[PDB]
């Protein structure tokens, strides 16, 4: 039997009108009609058989979709039709539904030749989020983020940490965490950390 | 035909010698044609004879479910063997086998810190205190919060998460009133990982 998955855009890209988020339609183990809501939609693109190690082909279709009908909690249906089942599977999927809430960020300093710089970001929902770090307007590499994780009254929690070089933290370059969601003013707030 | 899920120990089971750790293999789909589960376990590919099997239970879906149970020595988990758990039923066509044991790669020693309330987090009346832990490894570990040697509940943990040097890290919050917080009350974070001496740390944390 063939199956069918089906993907949220990625949250970085609903958040910036400038981005292009997709919902993507992964097929494993081997047509396509997409509905938004009710209506029947047309502007989804197919890609190259992606074939495997098991004798598989991983068909994947990405439908490309309005940042705002995401947000607004529009529901999206990807109709799988094959041959090698009888009914057409469907799939769907939509933004996780409720009140959205404000994340509040707070950067904390260190406690060898490396520092870790803390990000805590908690309140927030849905935990659709994307965090970011930068110095000196330029994209820092050296960082990684927990997932969101439920807290006890519903909300979301998350922490990101950035390892520097002790020197850099040392003259007092300044360090940001950039968070992006829904719930803020332009989606998207920054918090500030250097030494003192 | 049936589907089989074998489960490790929790971590605090292995890392605790008055705790007693153990692995389970759980049957599922189980028909009534073919009731009948035969379990063979291995440690290291060596068969062993000591597992506990508990009677098939009906499931409301009407399928059974079987269960064994082997309780494997701290040490034997900790030295990395391997637990193999092969399951016959008349149904299938080969036995099914599954194989768990904690991850492979050198032990590393957790560091913890914690880390206080921000200034702007006092106006509400909770503060949130932060006990990061990483360069951890394997990522099987179990942290606690208390004060006065009292636990504390109000806490939730993050999955380890992978660093881009190969350990884990992970972060705990704990959140409390901000009175007890400034009566200058003591709280502690506690660790338990196989890399600690003693297997345990504990890190404090006040005004
Ligand atoms: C034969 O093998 C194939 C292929 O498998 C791989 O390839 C071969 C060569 C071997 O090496 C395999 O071992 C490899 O795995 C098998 O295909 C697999 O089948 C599984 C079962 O049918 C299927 O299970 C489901 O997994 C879901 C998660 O899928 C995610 O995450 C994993 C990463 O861990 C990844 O493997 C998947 O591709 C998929 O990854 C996401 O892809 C989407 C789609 O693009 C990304 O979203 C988009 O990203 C773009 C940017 O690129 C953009 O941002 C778009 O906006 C955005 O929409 C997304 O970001 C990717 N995630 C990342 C970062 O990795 C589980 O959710 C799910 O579990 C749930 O349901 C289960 C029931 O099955 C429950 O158990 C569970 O509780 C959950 O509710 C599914 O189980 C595998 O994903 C699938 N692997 C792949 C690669 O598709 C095939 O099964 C096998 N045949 C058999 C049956 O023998
Ligand atoms: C017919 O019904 C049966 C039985 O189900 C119940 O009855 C039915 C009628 C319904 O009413 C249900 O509500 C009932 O649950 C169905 O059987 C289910 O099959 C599923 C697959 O079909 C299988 O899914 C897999 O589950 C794994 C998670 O299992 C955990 O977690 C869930 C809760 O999330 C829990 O329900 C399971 O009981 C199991 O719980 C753990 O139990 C272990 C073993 O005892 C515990 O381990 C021990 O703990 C003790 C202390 O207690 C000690 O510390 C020991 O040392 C330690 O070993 C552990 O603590 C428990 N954890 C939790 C969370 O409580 C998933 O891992 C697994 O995912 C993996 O496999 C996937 C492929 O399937 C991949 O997608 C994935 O990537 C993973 O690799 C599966 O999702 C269900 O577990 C199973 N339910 C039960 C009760 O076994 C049956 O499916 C249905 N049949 C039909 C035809 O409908």
């Amino acid at each position: 039997g063939p199956s069918v998955f089906l993907f949220p855009p990625k949250p970085k890209d609903t958040l910036m009108i400038s981005r292009t988020p997709e919902v993507t339609c992964v097929v494993v183990d081997v047509k396509f009609n997409w509905y938004v809501d009710g209506v029947e939609v047309h502007n989804a693109k197919t890609k190259p058989r992606e074939e495997q190690y098991n004798s598989t082909y991983r068909v994947v279709s990405v439908l490309t979709v309005l940042h705002q009908d995401w947000l607004n909690g529009k529901e999206y249906k990807c109709k799988v039709s094959n041959k090698a089942l009888p009914a057409p599977i469907e799939k769907t999927i939509s933004k996780a539904k409720g009140q959205p809430r404000e994340p509040q960020v707070y950067t904390l300093p260190p406690s060898k030749n490396q520092v870790s710089l803390s990000c805590a970001v908690k309140g927030f929902y849905p935990s659709d989020i994307a965090v970011e770090w930068e110095s000196n307007g330029q994209p820092e590499n050296n960082y990684k983020t927990t997932p969101p994780v439920l807290d006890s009254d519903g909300s979301f929690f998350l922490v990101s940490k950035l390892t520097v070089d002790k020197s850099r933290w040392q003259q007092g370059n300044v360090f940001s965490c950039s968070v992006m969601h829904e719930a803020l003013h332009n989606h998207y707030t920054q918090k500030s950390l250097s030494l003192s």
